[PDB]
């Protein structure tokens, strides 16, 4: 079996993408974030405190295929501070054709001030590794995990849109989606994530240095977030670009044209355009812009965001020994 689906940005600036998917029977469609960077399902529900709800909400009491997790609880935190925790069941989840009968489907009682102000999303659908997952006292598999069984072939492929739509697909390979093709690099699941090592970057038309950067592919992070030495490196060959510490980055007149930025897969180079790496203005009508590639230092960790993860089709080798491929677009 095999899944396609359609993934859009949130707003105008690509801040993060949502993906439609159908829970319960009959089928309640929700709009979820797609995160290669945690493990967990979970949704607004009918059980969660009414203040906090602006999001369409899952009913488990109007699915007949939904069984309660006895005694099951999740809590999970994010990069950004935000949180959320509930409950568990299980119910028939599908994506794009794709169905999972028995996905665990985390129903959070409570969400924190900024999944609430957001009303585009209506959950996460998580798709790192499953000894990530937050359910508690048995962990649960992600939707990948239940899926693998069934698909053509154990892989899913994330195919994001600058300012526009993309595709994540399971259990094939669009080879019409991509140019060249598509090298593959090792992946280390010793912290949960897809974590893998760039073997270089360059700036622009400069050279090419060859320095090993560890760093996960995270589809929920919006930026590309590299050491401090790298990012000043880049952001050196923009003549009005300054570190603001009231912004928290980078910024750069909105006018300027910006270099690429490469980056190299074993001995391939994603190449990601400028204009990718200008994020947007500060504020509307702003002349400064906030820049698309910042320092990791405060993080503990090199991302790549869906800045770098536009610019590519990128392959989500699930098999018993995972890599990532990388083609360009």
């Amino acid at each position: 079996s095999t899944g396609s689906a359609t993934t859009t940005p949130i707003d105008s600036l690509d801040d993060a993408y949502i993906t439609p998917v159908q829970i319960g029977t009959p089928a309640q469609t929700l709009n979820l974030d797609f995160d290669t960077g945690s493990s967990d399902l979970w949704v607004f529900s009918s059980e969660t405190t009414a203040s906090e709800v602006x999001q369409t909400i899952y009913t488990p009491s109007k699915s007949t295929t939904a069984k309660l997790l006895s005694g099951a609880t999740w809590s999970i935190s994010y990069g950004d501070g935000s949180s959320s925790s509930g409950d568990v069941y299980t119910d028939t989840v599908s994506v794009g054709g794709l169905t999972v009968t028995g996905q665990a489907v985390e129903s959070a009682k409570k969400v924190s001030s900024s999944f609430t102000e957001d009303s585009t999303i209506d959950g996460l659908l998580g798709l790192a590794f499953s000894t990530l997952n937050t359910v508690s006292p048995t962990q649960q598999k992600t939707f990948f995990d239940n899926a693998k069984a069934s698909l053509d072939s154990p892989v899913f492929t994330a195919d994001l849109g600058y300012h526009a739509p993309g595709t994540y697909n399971f259990g094939f390979i669009d080879t019409t989606a991509y140019t060249g093709s598509i090298t593959y690099t090792a992946v280390s699941t010793k912290q949960g994530f897809w974590e893998w090592t760039s073997t270089g970057y360059a700036v622009g038309s400069g050279t090419f240095k060859s320095t090993s950067i560890d760093g996960i592919a995270d589809t929920g992070t919006t930026l590309l977030y590299l050491p401090a030495t790298v990012v000043s490196a880049y952001w050196a060959q923009v003549s009005g670009a300054k570190s603001s510490s009231s912004v928290g980055g980078y910024v750069f007149p909105c006018s300027a044209t910006l270099p690429s930025f490469t980056f190299g897969v074993g001995s391939a180079r994603i190449v990601i355009p400028g204009d990718y790496i200008d994020f947007g203005p500060i504020s509307t009508g702003s002349s400064s812009c906030f820049g698309g590639i910042q320092s990791s230092a405060g993080i503990g960790i090199n991302i790549f965001g869906d800045v770098a993860l536009k610019a590519a089709f990128v392959v989500f080798n699930g098999a018993t020994t995972p890599t990532l491929g990388f083609a360009s677009k």
